[PDB]
């Protein structure tokens, strides 16, 4: 089949203000996010269009599993900001790591963390190891490899588990990852007195994200003086626009292009001045 991806990223702060929780991790098939999960609620949440989804996965246990990762990885934190003597400050520590899969075969994982906004440390499953990038990841690298097991254990769950996750995964998520939603497109204007007209564009309500708007003027391709696109996930829809800035005086037709997977024809549509 086609590429597919399972990713997780967890987020702890060392201090944080009361409604903002310490501990956040979320996970995403390819570019949506299907669960959330944070240390105030403590509680594994399904999202978007998953939310609907039964049988995918056990969210009562997998709250089990978040609140054991928590407590790990807090307390890394925790080490790491005693190390550079900082403990009363605040500091983040980040954690991302997953899997992908192209033609059903294992076609690569990862597993990083970044201290800081800056790179702590990573795994490289085919040492297999962890590479220190901060003098604090040595220690941290120290203890993670203390038994020869760890590593070990490391590799199997990029290599081993996360894949196997997401095979049974996509059994409840290949559709919702592989729809092929057109996108309605609509032309809009603004005029400032003393300012070029501007002609905005957008394309709307599609998926995937991948998508080519742009304008045109008499039929020669036109730079847009403003771009922009959103994703929004509980919705699985993406909504992307353009903005072209044309002359006073101007009386070339300016038409939009939209080009999708979804769509057999470039869509046109032309702005009726
Ligand atoms: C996923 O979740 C999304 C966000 O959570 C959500 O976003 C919202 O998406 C809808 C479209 O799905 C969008 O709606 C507006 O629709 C305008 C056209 O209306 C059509 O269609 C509606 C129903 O779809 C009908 O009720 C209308 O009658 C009308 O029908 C058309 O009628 C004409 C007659 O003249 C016929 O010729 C047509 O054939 C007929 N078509 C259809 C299909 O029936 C559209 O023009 C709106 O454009 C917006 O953007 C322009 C440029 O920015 C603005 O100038 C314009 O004012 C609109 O701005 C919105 O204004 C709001 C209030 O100020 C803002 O809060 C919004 O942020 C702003 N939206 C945008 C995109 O800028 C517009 O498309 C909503 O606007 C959009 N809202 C947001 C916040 O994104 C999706 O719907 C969800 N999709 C799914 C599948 O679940
Ligand atoms: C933390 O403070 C101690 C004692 O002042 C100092 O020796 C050490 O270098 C500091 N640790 C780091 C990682 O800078
Ligand atoms: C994906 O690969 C696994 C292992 O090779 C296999 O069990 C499964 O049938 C494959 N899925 C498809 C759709 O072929």
């Amino acid at each position: 089949d086609g590429r597919y991806s399972l990713t997780y990223i967890y987020t702890g702060l060392s201090k944080h203000v009361e409604d903002v929780p310490a501990f956040q991790a979320l996970g995403s098939l390819n570019d949506l996010q299907f669960f959330r999960y944070n240390s105030k609620d403590r509680k594994s949440q399904p999202m978007g269009l998953w939310r609907q989804v039964e049988g995918m996965e056990d969210w009562k246990q997998d709250s089990q599993l978040q609140k054991a990762r928590e407590d790990i990885f807090m307390e890394t934190l925790k080490d790491i900001v005693e190390y550079y003597n900082d403990s009363n400050g605040s500091h983040v520590l980040q954690g991302r790591f997953g899997c992908e899969i192209e033609n059903n075969r294992s076609s690569g994982a990862f597993w990083k963390y970044y201290y800081d906004g800056k790179d702590y440390i990573e795994f490289n499953k085919e040492i297999p190891a962890w590479v220190p990038f901060d003098p604090a990841a040595q220690i941290t690298k120290q203890k993670w490899e203390a038994e020869p097991v760890y590593v070990q254990r490391a590799k199997a769950y990029l290599e081993e588990e996360c894949p196997a996750t997401l095979r049974k995964y996509l059994k409840y998520s290949k559709n919702i990852l592989d729809r092929q939603d057109p996108p309605s497109v609509v032309v809009t204007s603004h005029q400032a007195p003393g300012e070029k007209k501007k002609l905005k564009c957008l394309a709307y309500d599609f998926y995937p994200g991948k998508i080519d708007v742009h304008w045109t003027r008499a039929g020669e391709v036109q730079e847009p003086e403003l771009r922009g696109d959103v994703l929004h996930n509980g919705n699985g829809t993406y909504q992307s626009w353009v903005v072209v800035a044309v002359p006073p005086q101007d009386t070339a037709p300016y038409s939009c292009h939209v080009q999708h997977s979804s769509l057999a024809q470039p869509l046109v549509v032309p702005w009726e001045a």
